[PDB]
């Protein structure tokens, strides 16, 4: 039994006591909240926060039984007697506690019926979380395929169909119970740790995820290869076979931007070596002249470290004497048995693991390395008693991975104030994206179920921040021969997700360019069209640090008013304008899509469909996936390089989808240096935008560029303008009051400047897009 006593505004934050201690209540902004319990007492400090000590200037009223705490759009409703405060967007109600606080840490909130819940990270439960349980503890889950409740990426955090979110800010070992012990009960709770909630509103799921990674904080654009091709495997075990795949690659004709080594760059085995964070030399005789050729041939290295310093590595007895290392309660070294071999933890959360750790990441950066993989983050193994800076295993567990990610970025953007950081990791918190923290799946199997999982793991990360999930692309974990018709489709499913990384152990070749002749032609063309694509891809990118917006969106997104929808994870959005339908099983001869109503091509077929609300049926094939073009689509391409270090915009080649259904659309190309952290802040880019509007008698196009230009920009781009379902009345072109004729034969075989293939029933325009203004008008 809680009940309010007092309150005070100070510092622009409400602090109320009731009898049982203190709650200050902070606006982070107008449609967010932090609401900390226990506020008089030592905590340790938010995670989850891009700006912890902000609170904005808000509207507080007091009636006899309640209190009225007003932000813009959220607005917290304290209830007096008893104690229980809810929240509302407008006057719709978003989220009630129950009990609300309780001692452990304990928050119970009712649920609304009908309420479907999204979150948790990654879990395999299906979409709706609802009705499930699960721990608030990081954890692998190896040879994972269908199911799994607890993996190596949790988030204390939901999204509710009442367009909201919550954040249990709150490092700690702990659990959710999503209304399946008792209906209608939300319930989270921790061993210890900050005793803090977060709740995020919005008008829509795009607003909500925007007022998220507002307060959260935003994801930097990464460098541009990162949306390349990554050759990786577990693992290149020398120098020679590292060059040699670097060069099958380039003889096999596949495009290649990254090499990944795995833990064999440090030592002969598996066991034994982890800490050295050096050469192993007997295997990897000349790093430097290795990573200097391979950036000749436009390739960078990126090299796995661990959080673990054995006590057989060469780091041992420095790491141990710079106090590098977690402790035991006693205050000697925590050491304990991993797989790997008796070894201890580095203490991210101290001053001397921090320098110490720092230290070795500058000195091989220094060396040629280009990017980070931070592997085994949750931490893998934990012993409740080791003891770090700030507190126990149990209580930092859940943020060690957060923090590993901060001490990297903030050490790699000291050291190249010029470059973007590339850091990949398993294990992270609420945040971590602010980080630049790109996540993967960890270690799944080899099958289907692996696969068919993918999707659903991909968006409950991508709705909570985190837009560069993606997995080891055709699987990782054991089988004894390679199952080509997965393999084939997981690499098909890998170019409509955001990083391009098969990755597997290496006694069944992750790589395409180790496949037989019928995988390489069916793949070589498909990761070319990944490179063509990157205008699109990167586009997304931009999109996503400047708003959150993921780049792989639910079906949901399509029909705000039709909850059903969030149960579906195998249809989804790659940026605007495709809808995949991953295929997850093998031999599938057709598929049934759940198109929103409207008007949608065959991305491969340029076939045109419509709909009133039934699914689409299509055939498959081998050869590719079903993928849909929604109408009013402007899909941008480039020629296909090699690697995203020869990238040339010079030649922009653009597919707009028409209908009469969609009498205006829009577009945006966004270009740059592609390795700035600058350009955007500093509007050094090209931002191209298109305009079309689509009449009965006309279709016509504005084009424009805005921003301050880079370095190496094109003052003109020759383009060839493809429109598809184009209308075969249209008699005339103006581009800019120059009138031109339309041929109507030879489109193909001809220079020509405006052309209609009847057969096709594609309009071809080629022009010169300048910095200046463009229109193009078609007129029947
Ligand atoms: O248990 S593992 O086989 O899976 C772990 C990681 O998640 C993989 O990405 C990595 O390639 C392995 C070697 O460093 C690790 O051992
Ligand atoms: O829709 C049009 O504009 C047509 O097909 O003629």
């Amino acid at each position: 039994a809680v009940f309010y006593k007092e309150h005070k505004l100070r510092n622009d934050g409400l602090v109320i006591t009731t009898n049982q201690g203190n709650i200050r209540l902070q606006f982070k902004s107008e449609a967010a909240i932090e609401v900390l319990y226990r506020a008089d007492s030592k905590q340790l400090p938010s995670f989850a926060l891009a700006q912890p000590e902000s609170a904005i200037k808000a509207q507080l009223t007091e009636t006899e039984n309640h209190l009225q705490f007003s932000g813009g759009t959220l607005t917290a409703r304290i209830q007096k007697r008893p104690f229980a405060i809810s929240y509302y967007r407008d006057s719709e109600l978003l989220l009630a506690e129950e009990s609300g606080f309780q001692v452990k840490i304990n928050f119970r909130f009712y649920l609304s019926p009908g309420e479907k819940i999204l979150g948790g990270g990654q879990r395999i439960l299906g979409m709706d979380r609802r009705g499930q349980r699960f721990p608030l503890y990081n954890r692998a889950h190896y040879g994972y395929s269908d199911h799994s409740g607890q993996m190596y990426f949790g988030l204390p955090a939901i999204m509710s169909s009442k367009q909201y979110i919550l954040v249990f800010d709150n490092s700690a070992s702990g659990a959710m119970d999503i209304g399946k012990t008792e209906s209608d009960i939300l319930q989270l709770e921790a061993k210890s740790g900050r005793s803090a909630y977060i709740l995020v509103a919005g008008n829509s799921y795009p607003s909500l995820i925007e007022n998220f990674t507002q307060v959260t904080g935003r994801q930097p654009l990464p460098p541009r290869w990162a949306l390349g091709s990554f050759a990786s495997r577990f693992g290149y075990r020398s120098e020679a076979e590292t060059r040699a795949t670097v060069q099958k690659y380039k003889t096999e004709d596949f495009p290649l931007d990254t090499i990944v080594l795995d833990l064999y760059w440090f030592g002969k085995d598996i066991k034994g070596h982890m800490g050295n964070l050096d050469w192993d030399k007997e295997n990897f005789p000349t790093p430097l002249d290795m990573m200097a050729d391979f950036k000749q041939q436009g390739v960078k290295t990126v090299l796995i470290t661990e959080p673990f310093v054995l006590t057989s590595s060469k780091r041992w007895d420095d790491a141990v004497k710079a106090k590098a290392l977690a402790k035991d309660p006693q205050g000697q070294p925590k050491a304990f048995e991993l797989y790997f071999g008796n070894g201890g933890i580095i203490d991210v959360f101290s001053k001397e693991g921090s320098r110490w750790f720092s230290s070795i990441y500058k000195d091989l950066s220094k060396q040629g390395v280009a990017g980070w993989w931070g592997n085994l983050g949750e931490p893998e193994m934990h012993p409740e008693d080791t003891q770090h800076a700030i507190g126990d295993a149990d209580t930092v567990h859940n943020a060690y991975g957060h923090r590993w990610a901060e001490m990297l970025y903030q050490q790699q953007l000291d050291q190249f104030p010029e470059l973007r950081p590339f850091i990949m990791m398993r294990a992270g918190f609420v945040g971590s994206q602010r980080y630049g923290m790109i996540p993967w799946t960890g270690d799944v199997s080899r099958t289907w179920g692996g696969l068919a999982s993918q999707v659903e793991l991909a968006l409950q990360m991508s709705l909570l921040g985190f837009g560069y999930i993606h997995s080891d692309l055709g699987g990782f974990a054991d089988g004894e021969t390679l199952d080509k018709e997965m393999y084939i489709r997981w690499l098909q499913y890998g170019v409509f997700q955001p990083v391009y990384r098969p990755h597997g152990q290496d006694h069944i070749p992750s790589e395409p360019v180790f496949q037989d002749e019928e995988t390489k032609a069916i793949l070589r063309p498909l990761v070319k069209l990944r490179y063509r694509m990157l205008p699109y891809i990167y586009t997304a990118a931009y999109q996503n640090t400047l708003t959150g917006m993921p780049l792989m969106r639910p079906l949901f997104f399509s029909d705000e008013k039709n909850p059903a929808l969030i149960d579906n994870k195998t249809s989804y959005f790659w940026g605007d304008s495709l809808l995949v339908t991953p295929i997850t099983q093998a031999g599938v001869e057709s598929v049934s899509i759940p198109a929103p109503k409207g008007v949608w091509f065959d991305f491969w077929k340029d076939t045109r469909y419509q709909t009133d609300g039934a699914p689409l049926t299509l055939p498959t094939d081998l050869h590719t996936i079903p993928v849909l073009v929604k109408a009013g689509a402007f899909m941008p391409y480039v020629p296909a390089v090699s690697t995203t270090e020869d990238y040339r915009s010079d030649s922009l080649e653009i597919h707009y989808y028409a209908d009469a259904s969609v009498p205006l659309a829009q577009g945006e190309i966004f270009e740059d240096d592609g390795k700035d952290p600058n350009s955007i802040k500093r509007n050094q880019f090209d931002l191209l935008t298109l305009q079309a509007t689509h009449t009965d008698n006309q279709l016509h196009f504005q084009l424009a560029r805005t921003g301050k230009g880079y370095r190496g920009m094109p003052e003109r781009r020759a383009t060839t303008l493809v429109i598809h379902n184009a209308s075969d009345q249209y008699q005339h072109l103006d581009i800019n009051g120059k009138t031109i004729a339309i041929a109507q034969a030879d489109c193909a075989s001809t220079p020509a400047l405006a052309c209609y293939d009847q057969e096709r029933r594609q309009l071809q325009l080629v022009f010169t897009w300048g910095r200046e203004a463009l229109n193009l008008r078609l007129h029947k």
